[PDB]
């Protein structure tokens, strides 16, 4: 078999881990064992950002990483993590799998990646150790961890938080109180036990977060066309499979976290959240042509 190295930053039972496993399985099956996927996971290889550099270098062939982390590599990706772009998965799926998302995946070539598909991370929700949050006013001052992504730092600056970008993991900082909160989908909060270091959760659903499933461009294009097709086929089916797997578990995660004692605000002030993020579309980042046109194309597609 040819071994193919695929990295994720998270652990077994996590969303991108499950997608990768399913991919590795399907690939082994469909390729009659001509390929064998070697998953690297947890913190072996550093942050998602370190991972990307390794994939860009070719020392790792494939990875599944949170899409926001790619905007350092390809600015237009930031538009995907614009707040309240998507408010349901039906719309998200159609738009991401359709020509607009596909064109954004294609333009990852500019940074030396082949973009294969989007997979699901989830709606991100806000958590903290300081007070309940209903409105943007409630986040004033809070030291909220954000991913190493330009759009996310500016987003949370715009809402009046004091955001700090930082690679995964983050639990020690939260427990040591050095950071007041963070934000992520429900599976993350549960599977990484963030409830242990975070009293509060608000269901803001502020960003619909995807993973990007990608490969080193040069390595991928040097494969025969039938194998390039074979790999895309497997990753597309893996991503579709994992969306369903994860979405089946969301409900249970919420209840798990409730049972665990988190104080949950289930309907925070979303209209006031939306208004407060309005100036972000004139951010330094979002003034850039490529980025703004990508945002516009995405929004148009939702309608
Ligand atoms: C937790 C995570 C690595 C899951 O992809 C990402 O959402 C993050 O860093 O917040």
């Amino acid at each position: 078999a040819e071994d193919i190295t695929l990295a994720v930053v998270t652990k077994p039972g996590s969303a991108q881990y499950v997608c990768a496993e399913r991919f590795a399985q399907l690939l082994a099956e469909r390729s009659d064992k001509r390929f064998n996927v070697v998953l690297h996971h947890s913190a072996s290889l550093g942050t998602e950002t370190d991972i990307l550099q390794q994939v860009q270098l070719g020392a790792v062939q494939m990875a599944i990483v949170t899409t926001g982390t790619l905007d350092a590599f390809v600015p237009e990706m930031a538009a995907l993590d614009f707040p309240f772009l998507f408010t349901d998965t039906t719309t998200a799926d159609r738009v991401l799998d359709g020509p607009v998302g596909r064109g954004l995946l294609d333009r990852l070539s500019t940074a030396g990646f082949k973009g294969l598909h989007f997979s699901e991370n989830g709606f991100r929700h806000l958590t903290n150790s300081i007070r309940p949050v209903m409105t943007p006013d409630d986040v004033r001052g809070l030291k909220i961890r954000v991913m190493e992504s330009q759009v996310h730092r500016e987003l949370w600056r715009t809402l009046g938080a004091n955001p700090t970008p930082m690679g995964w993991p983050i639990y020690a900082e939260l427990q040591q109180g050095t950071l007041d909160g963070q934000e992520n989908p429900l599976w993350v909060i549960a599977e990484y036990r963030l409830n242990e270091v975070q009293k509060h959760l608000s269901l803001t659903g502020h960003v619909y977060s995807t993973h990007t499933d990608l490969a080193n461009l040069a390595w991928f294009e040097a494969l025969p066309a039938n194998d390039r097709r074979l790999l895309a086929s497997c990753m597309q089916d893996a991503a579709l499979w994992q969306r369903t797997w994860s979405r089946q578990r969301d409900a249970a995660y919420l209840e798990q976290l409730r049972t665990a004692g988190m104080q949950v605000i289930e309907r925070p002030d979303i209209a006031t959240f939306r208004q407060r993020v309005q100036p972000l579309s004139g951010s330094a980042l979002f003034e850039h042509k490529g980025v703004r046109k990508a945002l516009e194309d995405l929004m148009a597609a939702t309608r």
